[PDB]
């Protein structure tokens, strides 16, 4: 099975582009990463940086996540990022999303040894 590091590269990372290129971006993202295959995710975040920047998170700011866990991270930097937020005309299995670029502080939750991110919590 898919590890939790693993599926938070699958559905986060994308160091490929340094921004969202078009409107076009998260339709396209969202269905070549399987993240659309059982239903619509409502809302997503990829992270335009290098996976060992991103990685590095886990040893930056330690702060609670937004359901009050304790192993949330937040970037000393903030990252190219982009949301994706499904759109009032997005219907399974046409899911469609409004793409919004961004540069923000990235907070996520680490587990494991090694100690890497697995749960993408906020940007702020």
């Amino acid at each position: 099975k898919e590890t939790a590091a693993a599926k938070f590269e699958r559905q986060h990372m994308d160091s490929s582009t340094s921004a969202a290129s078009s409107s076009n971006y998260c339709n396209q993202m969202m269905k070549s990463r399987n993240l659309t295959k059982d239903r619509c995710k409502p809302v997503n975040t990829f992270v335009h940086e290098s996976l060992a920047d991103v990685q590095a998170v886990c040893s930056q700011k330690n702060v609670a996540c937004k359901n009050g866990q304790t192993n949330c991270y937040q970037s000393y930097s903030t990252m190219s990022i982009t949301d994706c937020r499904e759109t009032g005309s997005s219907k399974y299995p046409n899911c469609a999303y409004k793409t919004t670029q961004a540069n923000k502080h990235i907070i996520v939750a680490c587990e494991g040894n090694p100690y890497v991110p697995v749960h993408f919590d906020a940007s702020v």
